[PDB]
């Protein structure tokens, strides 16, 4: 089966981060999208799952998600590997972790279990690793004895704002859940106004891909627990740190296929883990596009740092995915722009890639979280359409060439999930996707935001017309049906 989008992407990843192939990024064949029998699109795990309902009474999406996490951990034979933004899994996320582990222990297994959270230098951890570990041990009861725990919170750069934001649940290196959904009960489960988000479930070689990525982070985490300012670590039963748990489980055996889906796993190492890819010949000429709204105090890793690209292939992977679009691009994000300062306002290359698509007649849709949320980082969606216009002029010369590209090919709106502008409690809709879909053939579902950020993130890029059709039917088309009544007509357009 031809994967023309994956191929372009792979080309860029190999040119950017050749040494990181097979740890921080990897293409594999033979994957399956882990849908429950009789629910073929059930691999797409959206929360909360209430299109057409501003009241959101039946959070079916959220319970499919929690039940899929529970079931996947319940099936664990050897390893469970969890990462998220802080806090550690709480509320129903914790329940799914505990419940699954008890099942695994009942079926006679002794699972090893790693749990990694990123934390900003500003963020105060209420439940620190030793308290989290103790809490799980109590909740596990008699089964704790069979469960080897590694619990850790990490910050990799204080001055350059880098910590883990990957959101992974990998089991036995065989199944993986990932997306934008943090294990934070208060955004998703305990509220009259839940965040909207999406994860995907998968099984096969690409689950091992995620595993080796987490090994890369645990290698750094284990080594740097010698510096409590960066890492807080707690193990149970007197266990060592486990930097290579996914590798141990994999062994010499190559991962067995479980379906026919081609996938590119790709993440990034942020700042402070590795300076550069020593084997990389990446030699871009980086844009010089000083921005109206902002200058950066901090050194701009997004727009002006060759080395940062070499140890962060997800950045260029997202740029390649957009660049691969021959027909149309759908972007659904919390934000395109970052709040600047401190971070650069936007990723110049992304916007240039998008402007180039606008000028070639490729259709571009951008849905972002409602600016009535700053959970958002722009005052008005004109910020995005203005930026695209400046970059269009910077490309085509004259304005009404850009206006022809912009006004004819751009859909831009804030996210709605029902006909209601907001929820019952008056709070607006918060969108937390990190999703890109291209030509109804290839899509990214993961944790890497399109706005500038220097965290460790990870996600999957799938090339499957049948899966993208499902993605289009279950998420993109509904989103646009409701979000177009919050759409912007860019300034200077009919
Ligand atoms: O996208 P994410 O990594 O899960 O978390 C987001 C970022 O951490 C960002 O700092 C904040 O401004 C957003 O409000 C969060 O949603």
């Amino acid at each position: 089966p031809p994967t023309p989008h994956l191929d372009a992407i792979e080309r860029s990843l190999r040119d950017t981060s050749p040494g990181l192939e097979g740890s921080v990024w990897q293409r594999t064949d033979g994957n399956r999208l882990d849908a429950p029998d009789g629910d073929p699109a059930g691999w797409l795990l959206q929360t909360p799952g209430c299109w057409g309902d501003a009241g959101c009474k039946d959070r079916a999406g959220t319970r499919r998600l929690l039940d899929k996490m529970t079931r996947n951990i319940a099936d664990a034979r050897h390893t469970v590997d969890i990462s998220s933004l802080a806090p550690f899994p709480n509320g129903g996320f914790e329940d799914a972790v505990v419940d699954g582990l008890k099942a695994s222990v009942a079926a006679g297994h002794s699972p090893r279990v790693r749990i990694l959270v990123g934390a900003a230098p500003i963020y105060h951890l209420n439940v620190v690793p030793s308290r989290y570990r103790d809490e799980l041990i109590g909740k596990l009861g008699a089964a704790a004895g069979k469960v080897t725990l590694n619990v850790a919170s990490m910050t990799t750069s204080k001055t350059s704002l880098s910590w883990n934001a990957s959101k992974l649940l990998v089991v036995d290196g065989k199944t993986a859940i990932t997306g934008g959904i943090n294990t934070n009960k208060d955004d998703y489960l305990d509220t009259a106004h839940p965040v909207s988000d999406v994860d995907m479930a998968l099984s096969g070689p690409a689950a091992r891909s995620a595993g080796k990525y987490l090994d890369t982070l645990w290698d750094w985490t284990c080594r740097n627990a010698s510096d409590p300012a960066k890492v807080w670590l707690a193990t149970s039963n007197g266990a060592s740190c486990m930097p290579s748990m996914e590798q141990d489980e994999a062994g010499s055996a190559p991962a067995e296929p479980t379906g026919d889906v081609p996938v590119i796993a790709v993440g990034g190492l942020g700042v402070g883990i590795k300076e550069s890819d020593p084997s990389s010949g990446y030699h871009p000429d980086l844009p010089t596009a000083p921005d109206t709204k902002c200058t950066v105090g901090l050194h701009d890793n997004t727009n002006a740092d060759r080395d940062y690209d070499t140890v962060n292939p997800e950045e260029n992977a997202l740029r390649s995915l957009i660049a691969s679009a021959r027909s149309h691009v759908e972007i659904s994000q919390q934000d395109l722009n970052a709040t600047c300062p401190p971070l650069p306002r936007y990723d110049i290359r992304t916007y240039d890639t998008l402007a180039g698509k606008l000028a070639a007649g490729v259709k571009v849709r951008i849905v972002v979280s409602d600016p009535a949320n700053a959970r958002s980082q722009i005052k008005s969606l004109d910020e995005i359409s203005d930026t695209l216009r400046t970059r269009l002029v910077a490309l085509t010369g004259d304005n009404e060439k850009a206006s022809r590209a912009l006004c004819g090919n751009l859909q831009l709106a804030s996210f709605r999930s029902s006909d209601a502008a907001k929820w019952a409690d008056g709070k607006p809709y918060a969108l937390h996707h990190k999703l890109v879909s291209v030509d109804d053939s290839a899509f990214y579902i993961g944790s890497k935001n399109l706005y500038p950020a220097w965290l460790q993130d990870f996600g999957y890029i799938v090339e499957s017309p049948a899966a993208a059709q499902q993605l289009k039917t279950e998420l993109l088309d509904p989103e646009w049906k409701y979000s177009q009544q919050a759409a912007a007509t860019p300034a200077g357009c009919p």
